[PDB]
């Protein structure tokens, strides 16, 4: 379906595979990627690098959850109809994650 | 950085992660203790007839000094050297730290 060719859509990688391919240092912070949720049924992530001179280039994984009328959301704050929806929306507020998100991961 | 850190996940989570597939025994990873401050916690996969495929978790506790143990018999000034060691030696875990959890 639509979602499966998404540019930002990487399918049923794993958190630890998502985590190699953002921690490149080429990436900028706020880079990031939507996946399947490997350890919640029905929900997905959201895994966006960031950096910090402690913990250094890190990601950090939202899970995205699915409610029963069909949206999405990460926050209280707001829903959404569709992750496209959803990464338009954090593209341009953070409004809660450790950055805007930026580059689309590679 | 090293790819069989798994940071904050959870215990449960762990479990999940490393039942999770097609993995064979010594599937593991490291994770910060949710227990205890400072520590790390190992994971690792098992087998056996009673219990089937069954995970198992270690305390990693770490030294004023500087390194980490998880039994008397060897300490570690890294907490890297404790894995790559591990893969090698069982030495007390159920199977040696062979496959990093996928």
């Amino acid at each position: 379906d639509s979602i499966q060719a998404e540019e930002w859509y990487f399918g049923k990688i794993t958190r630890r595979e998502s985590e190699r391919l953002l921690l490149n240092a080429e990436n900028p912070r706020g880079t990031f990627l939507v996946r399947e949720s490997e350890t919640t049924k029905g929900a997905y992530s959201l895994s966006v690098s960031d950096f910090d001179n402690a913990k250094g280039l890190n990601v950090k994984h939202y899970k995205i959850r699915k409610l029963d009328s069909g949206g999405f959301y990460i926050t209280s704050r707001t829903q959404f109809n569709s992750l496209q929806q959803l990464v338009a929306y954090y593209s341009k507020h953070a409004d809660g994650l450790c950055h805007r998100l930026t580059t689309v991961c590679p």
